[PDB]
C-alpha cells in the first residue's frame, strides 16, 4: 500500500535542497508549474522516495519565495498534561516558548483519533463531528499575533525565539506551532490515549490557510481540512490574477506572507517556480478535503477549484485519488458548512481519521466550474511507481 501518514514531521529532511534561482532568472511558466518536475528542470518524479524529495523541493521553494523557513524541531521539548490542559515548553538556542491548550479527552481506554482546530477545538466544524475525538485547540497567538493590518508584531513569542525570522510570514510561525503541539501530544500519548496515526487539522478562512500550511508542512497529519481558505490558501496565485478583486499577490497582507513575494512577483506570477496547487500536493499521499463558498467572491473559488484539480493530479499519479476530495457550494454563511459539506467531509473523517471502511471514491462536487485543463494540459496523467 501507499502510506496514509508517517511517523515523522518530515520524512525527507535528508533530501538535497533544490536550486533556487533569483526571481529575475526564473523562467516564465505561465500556466501551472509541473509538480513532478524537479526544481532543476532535469526530469520527473519516478517513485515514492522521489516524491518525498520533490515534496521537500516544493517546501523549500515556498519557504524561499513567500513564507520563510520553518525551523527544524527544537533542541528540547517538554510536554505535560495536568488539569485538562496540555502545556508544551520549547527550548532552542537559548530561547523558550510555551504553548498551552485546554484539550478534551473522550472516555475509555482508547486510543482516540485527534483533531487540532485553529483557535478552538474542531475549528469551525461542529463539536458533534468530532464528539469521539481528542480535541486540541491551537491558540495561534501564542506563536504569532493574528491581525488584519498588513503589519507584523515582532514581539510575539515566536519572533522572540527566532528574531532573525522577523521577515518570515506568520503562516510559518503557525505551521511550526502546530508541529510543536503534535510533538507534545506524542510525549503525553499514553496518558491521554492518543492515536498518532489519526490526527486531523481543520480551520476556516484565515484558519483554513493555517490548516493548509499546518498539514502540508507536517507528515504526521493524516487528514488536512481547510475550510473556505480563499486567496493565499488553496487558490493558485496565477489563476487568481486572471479573475478580479480576489485575495492575490496584489492585495494580500505581507505579515502572513513575506513582502518578497509582492516585490519579486507582483504582476509576474508566471515567474514563480511553484504555485499553491503544489502546496496542496505537499499533503500527498495523505488525505485531503476542502470546502468552498462561491457566494463570497473574495474567496476566488474558480482559482481554488482550478488549483484543487491541479493538486489532485499528484494523488492520481500515485493511484490514491480517493484520498482527495472537496465540495464547492453556495447557500451557506461563510465558515458554516452547507448540509452537503457536513456530509461529504464526514465520509472523510470516518475513513481517514476514524478508520471505518467508508468509500470516498469521487467526491469532487462543485457548483463552481473553470477551464482547469487549460492550466495543467502540458503535464497531466503522469503516474508514479509505488514499489
Amino acid at each position: 500500500e501507499v502510506p496514509l501518514v508517517y511517523p515523522k514531521e518530515n520524512m525527507g529532511e535528508s533530501c538535497k535542497a533544490p536550486t533556487l534561482p533569483q526571481p529575475a532568472s526564473c523562467p516564465s511558466v505561465p500556466k501551472l508549474p509541473d509538480p513532478f518536475e524537479w526544481s532543476d528542470g532535469s526530469g520527473r518524479v519516478k517513485n515514492l522516495a522521489d516524491w518525498e524529495c520533490r515534496r521537500n523541493e516544493i517546501k523549500a521553494e515556498i519557504e524561499n519565495y513567500e513564507l520563510g523557513k520553518k525551523p527544524a524541531p527544537p533542541q528540547s521539548l517538554k510536554a505535560t498534561y495536568s488539569g485538562g490542559t496540555l502545556t508544551v515548553v520549547v527550548n532552542d538556542n537559548g530561547g523558550s516558548l510555551t504553548l498551552t491548550s485546554k484539550i478534551s479527552v473522550p472516555s475509555g481506554s482508547g486510543p482516540f483519533p485527534v483533531i487540532i482546530g485553529m483557535n478552538s477545538n474542531t475549528g469551525s466544524l461542529s463539536a458533534g463531528q468530532f464528539s469521539d475525538f481528542i480535541q486540541v485547540p491551537f491558540n495561534h497567538d501564542q506563536c504569532a499575533q493574528y491581525s488584519m493590518t498588513g503589519q507584523k508584531n515582532t514581539n510575539a513569542p515566536f519572533y522572540k525565539l527566532y528574531p532573525n525570522l522577523r521577515d518570515a510570514g506568520d503562516y510559518i510561525a503557525w505551521s511550526w506551532g502546530i508541529s510543536r503541539l503534535i510533538d507534545g501530544i506524542e510525549q503525553v500519548k499514553d496518558q491521554i490515549h492518543a492515536d498518532m496515526n489519526h490526527i486531523g487539522v481543520t480551520g476556516c478562512s484565515y484558519a483554513g490557510k493555517m490548516a493548509l500550511f499546518g498539514g502540508a508542512f507536517d507528515e504526521r497529519v493524516a487528514l488536512t481540512i481547510p475550510q473556505e481558505s480563499g486567496g493565499g490558501g488553496i487558490n493558485a496565485w496565477r489563476v487568481s490574477d486572471t479573475i478580479g478583486n480576489v485575495e492575490k499577490i496584489d492585495n494580500t497582507n505581507y505579515s502572513w506572507f513575506m513582502q518578497a513575494l509582492k516585490n519579486n512577483f507582483n504582476g509576474k506570477s508566471d515567474k514563480l517556480p511553484y504555485d499553491h496547487h503544489e502546496l496542496i500536493a505537499m499533503v500527498a499521499p495523505r488525505a485531503f478535503f476542502t470546502m468552498g463558498n462561491p457566494d463570497y467572491e473574495w474567496l476566488g473559488d474558480k482559482s481554488g477549484y482550478t488549483s484543487a484539480m491541479a493538486a489532485l493530479e499528484v494523488w492520481k499519479a500515485m493511484g490514491v485519488e480517493d484520498r482527495f476530495g472537496f465540495n464547492f457550494v453556495g447557500g451557506h454563511m461563510h465558515c458554516s458548512a452547507a448540509g452537503t459539506q457536513v456530509n461529504d467531509v464526514n465520509k472523510f473523517i470516518d475513513r481517514f481519521l476514524r478508520g471505518k471502511s467508508v468509500s470516498t471514491s469521487n467526491m469532487l462536487s462543485s457548483s463552481v466550474t473553470n477551464d482547469y485543463n487549460s492550466w495543467i494540459a502540458a503535464w497531466k496523467g503522469y503516474t508514479i511507481d509505488t514499489s
